[PDB]
């Protein structure tokens, strides 16, 4: 009646499963959202420290 292992397992297989296909896969348009991404997450972009004064 303590259904606390589905939490547990949850973020342990978020955080190993994923590991292991990004390591199988490195075993192995975006660019342009890639660096807007960056340059709102930069720090020198008032936005950005906007954002992680939210955060």
């Amino acid at each position: 009646q303590r259904m606390w292992w589905a939490f547990l397992a949850s973020s342990m297989v978020t955080f190993f499963g994923g590991l292991f296909i990004i390591l199988l896969w490195r075993t192995l348009w975006m660019t342009s959202v890639k660096d807007w991404a960056g340059v709102m997450i930069s720090a020198q972009t008032l936005t950005g420290r906007v954002l992680v004064v939210l955060v």
